[PDB]
C-alpha cells in the first residue's frame, strides 16, 4: 500500500506529477493552470518545511494531499471559462491517475472518486460572500 | 478585501481562530489536535509567503480556505478515536462558526454546512 502519503518525497512527487500531466490536458485556461501551479508549489514547499523538522506522518500527509486535491477541485469548479465542467472533471481524474502511475506506480481509485465528487459538490455549492 | 476569501491577513486570522476554538471542543485526541494544528500552521505560513510575493487573489484564497477546511474534515473522518463522528462534526462546525465571528463577524452558514457534508463524504469513502 504505497501511496502519496507514505512519505514526503512521494507526496511532493505526486503533486508535481499531477500538475505536469494536467497542463497537457483539455478544459483549462492558462490562468487557471497558473493558479493551480501556484497552489501546488506552495503545498510542496509546506511539505518540504515540515519534512525538514521531522513533522510529517502518514495522517498529516494524507490530510495535506486532500488539501491539495480539494484546492484543485475548487479552482476547477469556481473559475469560469476554458471548457465544460465534465471536461475539467475528466482531466483532473486523468491527471491524478497518471500522477499515481508516475510516482507510486499504483492508482488509488477511491481517492480519484473522492476528488471528482468534490468538483461537483463545489460547483453546486460555490463560494460567495 | 473584507473577508478571509479576499484578504490574506483575514484568511490567516480565520485559520488561527478556528484552531483556538477547536482546542476547547470535544471529540479529538491530543494527537489529532496536533495533526490539525500542524496543518493549520502550515496553511497560514503558505498564505503569508504568497501574500509577501503578491501571489494571492480572491480565487486563490478561496481555493486555499477550502483546502484548509477539507483537510480538517479529512482528519475528522479518517482518524479513529477520541469521540464519535457526530461529536467531531459538531466541534468542527462550532469552531468554524467562531472563526467567522472572530474575523468578519458574519457566519457563512452554507460554507459551514458544506464542510459538515465533507466530513460525512470522507467518512463514507
Amino acid at each position: 500500500h504505497t501511496t502519496p502519503w507514505t512519505n514526503p518525497g512521494l507526496a511532493e512527487n505526486f503533486m508535481n506529477s499531477f500538475m505536469q500531466g494536467l497542463s497537457s490536458m483539455p478544459g483549462f485556461t492558462a490562468s487557471q493552470l497558473d493558479d493551480m501551479s501556484t497552489i501546488a508549489q506552495s503545498m510542496v514547499q509546506s511539505i518540504q518545511s515540515l519534512a525538514a523538522q521531522g513533522r510529517t506522518s502518514p495522517n498529516k500527509l494524507q490530510a495535506l494531499n486532500m488539501a491539495f486535491a480539494s484546492s484543485m477541485a475548487e479552482i476547477a469548479a469556481s473559475e469560469e471559462g476554458g471548457g465544460s465542467l465534465s471536461t475539467k472533471t475528466s482531466s483532473i481524474a486523468s491527471a491524478m491517475s497518471n500522477a499515481f502511475l508516475q510516482t507510486t506506480g499504483v492508482v488509488n481509485q477511491p481517492f480519484i472518486n473522492e476528488i471528482t465528487q468534490l468538483v461537483s459538490m463545489f460547483a453546486q455549492a460555490g463560494m460567495n460572500d
